[PDB]
């Protein structure tokens, strides 16, 4: 069988506060599913150490979302309780089988909407100005669609190593560190001020493949969801 993610200390305590979703939003497996050895193709232990998330299809996915930790139900929280809300990963984003063409691998999210997707993108513009094989921000300052809902911010192109972040929710601010360097510093959320349903989610979320058949896969060397407080 493949070695399965709870079989090793290091991701415990995320998964005691995560279900996960797969191969849609629907449940694949729960909080203590995860923690007494849920594994598959799709979530699986990779080089002994990496909690692996593998997915093909358009808006497939295969992605843990934050729960209240020990068996509770669907977390919800608001950008501006005063506490900071951080979500910290160490990510190695192989390169991506042709066909696979965005995965975005963090999120903050609410009922509504998400409120920030970290994705990798093959090839966009972005103010103008061409990037390839990078990882993204989106940041949604409304729920329309067109353009002025979002702000779109290159955080770094894609290493071959492992790359950390970290994103920090206070106070109605976000800020997403990369590699220990801050690249988005306050993004202001204040237009979901009000809403109480934000929660994490991490794995990999197939966006617009151009290939129903590529299986875009992200490996999570660490991942943790937190609330720092007084």
């Amino acid at each position: 069988f493949l070695t399965a993610v709870s079989s090793i200390d290091t991701f415990l305590p995320v998964l005691n506060e995560a279900k996960l979703q797969w191969p849609t939003s629907a449940l694949a497996a729960s909080s203590e599913e995860l923690l007494g050895g849920y594994v598959g193709s799709q979530f699986y232990l990779q080089d002994g150490k990496y909690m692996q998330f593998q997915i093909a299809g358009s808006s497939n996915r295969c992605e843990l979302r934050q729960m209240i930790p020990d068996g509770g139900s669907e977390i919800g929280w608001a950008v501006d309780d005063g506490t900071t809300h951080t979500a910290t990963s160490s990510i190695v984003v192989p390169e991506q089988v042709d066909g696979v063409e965005e995965v975005t691998i963090m999120q903050i999210h609410s009922g509504e909407a998400p409120q920030l997707r970290i994705s990798w993108i093959r090839s966009k513009s972005l103010d103008g100005v061409a990037y390839e094989d990078f990882i993204m921000s989106t940041v949604r300052i409304g729920t329309g669609d067109s353009s002025d809902n979002f702000v779109k911010t290159h955080l770094a192109d894609r290493t071959a190593g492992a790359m950390s972040f970290q994103i920090d929710v206070k106070d109605s601010k976000l800020t997403i560190t990369v590699n220990g360097n801050v690249v988005v510093n306050g993004q202001d959320l204040s237009f979901w001020d009000g809403t109480d349903s934000c929660y994490f989610k991490a794995g990999a979320y197939n966006n617009n493949p151009t290939s129903e058949s590529a299986t875009a896969r992200i490996k999570f060397a660490a991942l943790a969801w937190v609330d720092h407080h007084h």
